[PDB]
């Protein structure tokens, strides 16, 4: 008896949907598999349809099956990790995988990313760690794990806390899980939504022009996550704005460009002051995605600080 | 010893003056003379005074044998990048910040300050660009890069590494960076008042077209796109940019993803769509090529070119 | 009230025992401080008898104290963070913690070094995580933690599987635990011993020697660690060596010289075949100290396996 | 299209002459001609191989345009860097392995093979002395090391860090090895039948020094230190080398820590005992350079100033 694996793809194949039994034969000995196709899209065009169409599938078809395996761009992977993270409800291993090389080049990393990823959705011990990004050999928790690197088939790191587990002969020695809150111990629940709240990311620079942050304001953003400088510190003139729109209603998440370590609340900004919330180890987009399901239960600075101190 | 200017752009690390009594150990290496340029965080860095710091090393390169610049560690990346392409002076220019307050527990501004002077009092530092001296290693201006938010080890050139270490005041030198810096760049800030108006856009998923559409409404002369993976954009964002790029905006790819070059030859067609790729510069770092670049010339070909040269 | 923190030393002073509170003078903002001097060393000369008397005096002194900070030369704290880890049964804080600058230099990193060793001992939220490290900064179980270079101050790093907590403004955000069992979860008990059993460490290279591995068994060694090249791989001479020892009676465990990654038991050599057992993520340095304790409780190459993949 | 000679020393990683048929890719940037040299695990690499591959690129230099040498993952380190200071040929010499085995599921081999033949071809690779090419990255034979037992992204330059990176068979190189190799060094093996006798000793706590003993009882011309921290040695290892260099033999402190240097003017007076510090050179590519070093001179000043130049 071999688990039930179900594949869910949103792309073109790593491999080489139905068919991946026959590109990669092998994970006949490791998982009886079905895919089913649920978009197609490159991920540098991932959006909140495709975010909500994966939990509300995963959350419906959980007693359907052994484990998921989403196949994905290695562009936004790391966000949609983090999304179905705090979203999904199944305990049961969601792991995803993509590929940093074309799957006709030479040596080709999909078809045994594809195999190691199924490993990890068959394997009991992966249960109740979260959702899951399997690349090179390592299993990656969706919280911390980001691109490095922009070409390199090693580019997946938990750059933050580290990796879970590694992968050798088809067996996962885990010595790690996030203590972080995920899944069936978050309060987002996104099964009765059709849209996510507004909200966008500006840079931080010298010279910094406030226009970007005016735009989002202008067009009414539930809020704004910055990429800040050093420790989520702010340009003169994006501060500006950023504290005005704090005090008229949009929820001002201060994250930092640096690709490593936390935006801290006791800092140079007083978030108090302003009204802002700091990330953490949150990067940018991760931010993002916590702030957008925030705002499905909340508007008020404070809550979301807890938030972002628990998820 | 060698005469060495101290250029400081905000706070101590260790006024100007009175560096020397924080850090008596720099009487033994150099004659030390400090001067305070500006006075601010470096998180509101901005063209006016990179304008001034060139022009000042420029002007007082005659008058001394080295330079050390103090500077906030939040944006010293973007100032190294741009002394690297407009100073002229071949004598070391060296940058440095510290990233405890100098009032705290195990403060590292005081040895940092002591390594810059030492690395701008070593002859074997000239003509290898701009440089940053921080947690005991000589770093190029170009790669050189804040990688952690808080860690005094933060400083990395994280795609092609250091120049050298230092260790009991020496430095052993095993690299220098290929693409050309200083003297050898035609960028010439002298006469300069302004540079070209660059901004900065970042891509995620489901990402509003409305930053990028608000420089372009703007008059921007550059755009960078700050692209996922290797300096993919949304669609969105892709299609704002494509038609101000059709209109003569210069458009740089660059990616969000702290190390690896945006290649030229992968999923977007730059010469189709009258793009550029950045290479291993970040975003930040991009702005500061593209600004100069547009000091010379509009042409996209042109400005590839510049990007694949400095 | 303040927590109750011994700080036991094991060298000279890294700030500037009992004038710590002194040269620290903000460690009396966070703990009440006591401090015994247990033996005074350049850890590069660390020893069996000094690792035996640290674990009976903490296994002692659990009660007497809310938590302990063990002050310890940086060469080989990596290796007694992992004796205490495997041999403490006080399940308080047991934090270890050095300087890689001298105290009299320029931002002598010790200072706050020992100044977040104590925030650490006395956070409730660090017990029960086993022996620890804390450097730059950076909470390091005992287990993974080494040193990866000479001579910065952010040298000390969890190179497998990342750091458990980042320290920020005394306050650390624990996210991470070992999942190897350790302190009161391991079956080894020093409290009798006055002597640990000889295991010793071989290098592998090009044309390495067979001599050093001869040495040791000539010398009645009880086990002996290889560094191996790559993934436990062993150059002839060594293996041979090596080979004959398994069968008369010597324990031997492949580690590799590699600095990250493990030497796993199913790549080019068959363990079982020689009666080797393979290192996993252990390093050769922490090799020996899970030998010299297995060898504690049996010689059977099985049951050091088994050792290996428990601790 | 260059000729470029393929020098195998094992398995194949994608008979030699098949390569071309096992990657037709390459028929594309290249003439191959494939030699196998020996076949063995690179485990048991050894001082024959290492002086047949030196005296074989040397003879053939003119009748080529550029080497590949295939060779098992684990001991390519130490051949890199032997190969970089004893080959004459300033034609490109590329070593090349895979972490995977070439029948496995999305085998690293054959698209490394690839880049390595680019790298070779590309007449921007000469004069960079000798180099390792894995995982789309150019490596200096100098600092390469294998930082972790399995990945396929194990080779690094954890020092200095790259050459130059390889996207759709080009290179952007923007480093170069300041430290002497190949035609700048003196180290000539074409007339040697053997290499001085260099061994490793490791340190740890309670560290026996009865390897050390062996060694030197077994007459080694040199051995090198796995050191602790900053190449400090268990007591009794320093004892017994302190007495033995005394007696000439060469005593080499290197460190089991796997990035930084071993540095001069730390914890150990070496003038005083006579040892030499190994800088970043790892212990394993201290031998090497120990050993050719011996070919030359037994003082330690003199082996000093050797590991201070190459």
């Amino acid at each position: 008896h071999l688990p039930n694996i179900t594949i869910l793809a949103t792309g073109g194949t790593i491999a080489g949907v139905e068919n991946l039994v026959n590109a990669v034969p092998q994970l006949k000995d490791i998982a009886n598999v079905k895919g089913e196709q649920v978009v197609n899209i490159g991920s540098q065009d991932m959006n909140d349809n495709v975010w909500l169409t994966l939990a509300k599938k995963i959350n419906t078809d959980c007693d359907k099956t052994d484990g998921f395996v989403i196949t994905h761009g290695t562009d936004t992977m790391e966000e949609t990790a983090y999304f179905l993270d705090l979203t999904v409800k199944c305990d049961k291993p969601v792991v995803m995988v993509g590929a940093m090389r074309p799957s006709t080049s030479m040596s080709a990393d999909g078809p045994f990313n594809l195999y190691n990823a199924v490993v990890t959705a068959a394997d009991k011990a992966s249960a109740n760690r979260g959702v899951l990004v399997v690349m090179n050999d390592t299993v990656l928790d969706g919280r911390d794990v980001t691109k490095t690197n922009t070409t390199d088939v090693a580019t997946f790191k938990s750059v933050n806390y580290g990796p879970l587990g590694y992968i050798h002969n088809g067996k996962i020695d885990y010595q790690r899980t996030p203590a972080r809150k995920h899944t069936s111990d978050t309060p987002f629940d996104v099964s009765k939504l059709n849209e996510l709240p507004k909200v966008g990311i500006v840079y931080n620079y010298a010279n910094a022009s406030d226009l970007p942050a005016k735009a989002l304001v202008d067009a009414g953003y539930d809020g704004i996550v910055s990429a800040g400088v050093g420790n989520g510190n702010l340009y003169k003139s994006v501060f500006d704005t950023l504290a005005t729109a704090a005090k008229t209603g949009t929820a001002v998440v201060r994250s930092s460009r640096v690709p490593t370590g936390a935006t801290t609340q006791d800092a140079e900004v007083d978030d108090a002051k302003y009204g802002f919330v700091a990330s953490g180890t949150l990067n940018p987009q991760k931010a993002r995605v916590l702030l957008q399901l925030a705002l499905t239960q909340t508007k008020d600075p404070q809550q979301i600080q807890q938030i972002f101190n628990q998820y």
